[PDB]
């Protein structure tokens, strides 16, 4: 089996990994991974350039994907797709394509948020953070609060553009599944 | 004894802790801690609002404090103070006072970088990061490269302003001394 990691560490709700990227170097604006869980609710990943007004979250709520986003063009809270809380590995892809954010699950397009973003490259503060398994702000600050901990597993993950990655958090924390 | 933590985890040079702060809420612009080491060289802490052009590092080089800083007003590489690599606990305080950054060691003022910063509050991108025990950029990007790992210990630490802290990294990583 390909190497999987725990999405939560237990008591605390701090992300298990944080990656930071130089925005002027991003050419690939998609992430993809595999996820397995029995948990109906929690954070799979969070991205931001600013935690007060340029941020994105993908989690589960009622076993289904949920996207929360606030940036200059769009502010939204959307559920879409099938229940992923069945203990089977699922393929997920999040892509930004033109002004749209796409969500793919198991090879199918399940959500397309159109006209939600201008070009990254020409963005207002050129550093983007990616956190896995939680937020980089307290849960009460979401548009719609959820309890962040997602007792699940992750593998085959690839975030945005490797060539633009400025830092990656200590991998001393990671816990194998 | 008050509880101490390892500044490095060993193989990797990733910071052992990352704290992020809302700049419009900072009222206390100082940090202070205690440090004990036999290591002549490495990073004690790094701060930034942007890792490409608004960043600060405090480490040791030849057993002495070294500050590296690049922001809009100042770009500099300065050694000052006594050797701290003697295996005794040392008190250190880093303070910003008006346009000056002060460095105190064991209750004495050893360095004052004057006219190196305008007001934080009215700053160009309101999120500051603090990393302990390494940088949030590769070492080759410093003004003057050093091997970041500092095999040392830290206690009684307090960073900037607690009331402005947006996130603190998972404390699952921390290793007691
Ligand atoms: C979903 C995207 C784009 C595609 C993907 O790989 C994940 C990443 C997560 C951060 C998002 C980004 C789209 C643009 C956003 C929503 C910015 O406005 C703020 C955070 C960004
Ligand atoms: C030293 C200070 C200010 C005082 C202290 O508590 C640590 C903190 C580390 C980040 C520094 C900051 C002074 C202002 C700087 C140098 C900004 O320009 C960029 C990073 C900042
Ligand atoms: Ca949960
Ligand atoms: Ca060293």
């Amino acid at each position: 089996d390909p190497p999987a990691v725990h999405l939560s560490n237990g008591p605390g709700q701090e992300p298990i990994a944080v990656m930071t990227f130089d925005l002027t170097k991003i050419t690939k604006t998609s992430s993809s991974f595999e996820v397995r869980t029995w948990d109906p609710e929690g954070v799979i990943f969070y991205g931001d350039t600013n935690p007060k007004d340029d941020w994105f979250m993908l989690g589960l709520r009622d076993g289904r994907p949920e996207i929360q986003l606030h940036n200059h063009w769009a502010q939204l809270t959307v559920g879409a797709g099938p229940r992923l809380d069945d203990g089977r590995w699922h393929q997920v892809e999040v892509k930004m394509e033109g002004d749209s954010v796409l969500l793919e699950v198991d090879g199918e397009e399940v959500l397309r948020l159109r006209q939600v973003s201008g070009p990254l490259t020409s963005k207002r503060h050129p550093i983007m953070r990616i956190a896995l398994g939680g937020l980089l702000f307290p849960a009460s600050n979401l548009r719609l609060p959820l309890v962040p901990a997602l007792d699940g597993c992750l593998r085959r993950d690839s975030w945005l553009d490797k060539q633009a990655e400025i830092s990656a958090s200590a991998p001393t924390s990671l816990r194998s599944c």
